[PDB]
């Protein structure tokens, strides 16, 4: 992983880890391991309005998973986050061929939430 993602993660507040963690409970839905495989991927992907095979979706796990698990952690979720926001590949060219992923992973957030999650109440914090 790299270093400027690592940080991404540890500037993120206290609502943004948080909203990320909930999205992470929510990607790995069905997930044995917690993890998000190519079966969550692609169940977020569908309600996104996608349907990615099971080879792309671990190519695009493979995005942000460096440790080559296959499978999307917290620390690699959020990555996948702040790497899309970021977007450091600047575009390494490639015609759009057969492939090509702009997917915005801010609005994927609100697919995943689908939901005003009031369900915790703080006051007079
Ligand atoms: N300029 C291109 C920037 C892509 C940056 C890469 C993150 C987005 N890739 S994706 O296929 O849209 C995508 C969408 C939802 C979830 C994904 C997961 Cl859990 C893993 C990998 C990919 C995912
Ligand atoms: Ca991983």
């Amino acid at each position: 992983m790299d270093d400027i993602y690592k940080a991404a993660v540890e500037q993120l507040t206290e609502e943004q880890k948080n909203e990320f963690k909930a999205a992470f409970d929510i990607f790995v839905l069905g997930a044995e391991d917690g993890s998000i495989s190519t079966k969550e991927l692609g169940k977020v992907m569908r309600m996104l309005g996608q349907n990615p095979t099971p080879e792309e979706l671990q190519e695009m796990i493979d995005e942000v998973d460096e440790d080559g698990s296959g499978t999307v952690d917290f620390d690699e979720f959020l990555v996948m986050m702040v790497r899309s926001m970021k977007d450091d590949s600047k575009g390494k060219f490639k015609r759009p061929t057969l492939r090509r992923v702009r997917i915005s992973a801010d609005a994927m957030m609100q697919a995943l939430l689908g939901a005003r999650a009031k369900g915790h109440h703080h006051h007079h914090h």
